[PDB]
DNA sequence: AGAAAGCCATTAGAG
DNA sequence: TCTCTAATGGCTTTC
């Protein structure tokens, strides 16, 4: 099973990542609810995004 | 302590 | 057949 994230979900997450590369638990809960994703998906998106951030300085 | 969260390598599924 | 990235597993680190 693999969900494709919409333009809107990816853009909202990228905009969040612009300010904070790590999330507080309280903020993770808000983003999950606003985007209709689980907290675990939000957690994994930021982990993947940080790993991609490392490979690009 | 031990649960939550992170980091890495890796997979695999959508398009 | 490609690329991209969602998603996993096994550790390590944080708190
Ligand atoms: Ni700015
Ligand atoms: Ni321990
Ligand atoms: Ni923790
Ligand atoms: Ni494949």
């Amino acid at each position: 099973g693999r969900q494709t994230y919409t333009r809107y979900q990816t853009l909202e997450l990228e905009k969040e990542f612009h300010f904070n590369r790590y999330l507080t638990r309280r903020r993770r809960i808000e983003i999950a609810h606003a985007l209709s994703l689980t907290e675990r998906q939000i957690k994994i998106w930021f982990q993947n995004r940080r790993m991609k951030w490392k490979k690009e300085n």
